[PDB]
């Protein structure tokens, strides 16, 4: 009845605050026979490790970005894909869609159960010796990645050298140079200091991955139908407020690392990255043929 929940945050983040609500709603919402402890800081481990854990059911909750979710559920790893969603509406305009029910049903499969979507913005890349204007830029540049191929190729196919990496490891090893650069959303990239020590960011936008309020399917499906009502509520008005955190903190972060001496630029021309991402396209299409139609769902979707 008591549950242990993972979130990769640090303290005032939108997730980390928004997965207290989360279990205060929970408590609120079932009259207090299930509650929820939170471990913030990724404490409890790296990302794909807690994701494993939420699945065999040794963790019942989790806040996971799709990013490290995808190389397990093929339908989930279509929002990994370069350049898919044109923004953060239109993420969510197709997740409230078909998109959705079908990368929810792909996850519930392999026994993690999504409750409710976070907002995670778009990720621009970020280094400390030069600003990205063109592909030309990333050329022979080590850039860190999330732990999924899909984003290995994306960096090859700009022509440049991708290091997976746990995210609590990439502050040292931008500090000592075994990564040029990496690539993350403004809040995240102020939280973890990586602005300290990979001072040009530039908007390429080039993934804009949702995040969910995960369950463990087994836990989830041995609730009353009145306490699974009380926990897709709780994770929906939890999810609600995390929208709203995330809008405020998008903007306070990059004035607070503009002010710090970050030099931004925007990619006037990005056609030539998205050209660049068919290879890594084409080849979730014939990892994953049946998934075509859900690309292109996706697309067409205004
Ligand atoms: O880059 C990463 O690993 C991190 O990126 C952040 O944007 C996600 O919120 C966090 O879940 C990831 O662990
Ligand atoms: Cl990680």
């Amino acid at each position: 009845d008591n549950w242990r929940g993972w979130n990769i945050h640090v303290d005032g983040y939108p997730n980390t605050v928004a997965m207290d609500k989360f279990a205060e709603l929970l408590a609120v919402k079932t009259g207090g026979e299930y509650t929820l402890q939170m471990f913030h800081g990724g404490t409890l481990g790296s990302q794909p490790d807690a994701i494993e854990q939420v699945r065999a059911g040794a963790l019942e909750i989790g806040n996971f970005n799709l990013g490290p979710i995808g190389p397990l559920v093929p339908a989930a790893n279509v929002v990994s894909l370069p350049f898919i969603f044109k923004d953060v509406p239109h993420m969510f305009r197709v997740l409230d869609g078909e998109a959705g029910k079908i990368i929810a049903a792909g996850m519930a499969e392999k026994g993690i159960q999504p409750l409710a979507w976070y907002d995670a913005g778009a990720r621009s890349f970020y280094n400390g010796e030069k600003p990205i204007n063109t592909p030309a830029d990333v050329e022979g540049m080590k850039v860190r990645v999330m732990n999924n191929e899909l984003f290995t190729g994306m960096i090859a196919e700009l022509g440049g050298n991708p290091s997976p990496m746990a995210f609590a490891e990439v502050y040292q090893a931008l500090k000592t140079g075994v990564v040029d650069g990496a690539e993350n959303n403004w809040p995240s990239y102020e939280s973890t200091g990586h602005f300290e020590v990979a001072g040009f960011y530039s908007l390429s936008q080039h993934l804009i991955i949702p995040e969910c309020i995960c369950i463990n399917i087994g836990t989830f499906n041995a609730l009353s139908d009145e306490m699974k009502t009380a926990v897709l509520e709780a994770a929906q008005e939890s999810a609600l407020y995390q929208r709203d955190l995330w809008n405020k903190r998008e903007a306070a972060s990059r004035a607070a690392v503009e002010a710090a001496g970050v030099v931004v630029n925007e990619i006037a021309d990005k056609a030539p990255f998205q050209a660049a991402m068919a290879p890594v396209y084409e080849a979730y299409f014939e990892a994953n043929p049946d998934l075509r139609p859900l690309v292109e769902l996706i697309q067409a979707t205004e």
